[PDB]
């Protein structure tokens, strides 16, 4: 994820707009 808040993206080092489950 390439957002500045929520959930962190490991995989684009910085946070996800959402995540579920």
């Amino acid at each position: 994820g390439i957002e500045p808040l929520g959930p962190v993206d490991e995989d684009q080092g910085e946070h996800y707009l959402f995540a579920g489950g």
